[PDB]
């Protein structure tokens, strides 16, 4: 699988080293991108921050 990071490229490949694709921003104010990786595990969002995954390839 492949998503988007937001650093040093465009997509990244996810197969071994985990399955989906989450992204993480904070809402403490100014809603803002913070990270989007691969994760086996989708935490879950808390009090400043939410996360979205997707594991269809691309959505991300």
């Amino acid at each position: 699988l492949k998503c988007n990071k937001l650093v040093p490229l465009f997509y990244k490949t996810c197969p071994a080293g985990k399955n989906l694709c989450y992204k993480m921003f904070m809402v403490a104010t100014p809603k803002v991108p913070v990270k989007r990786g691969c994760i086996d595990v989708c935490p879950k969002s808390s009090l400043l921050v939410k996360y979205v995954c997707c594991n269809t390839d691309r959505c991300n």
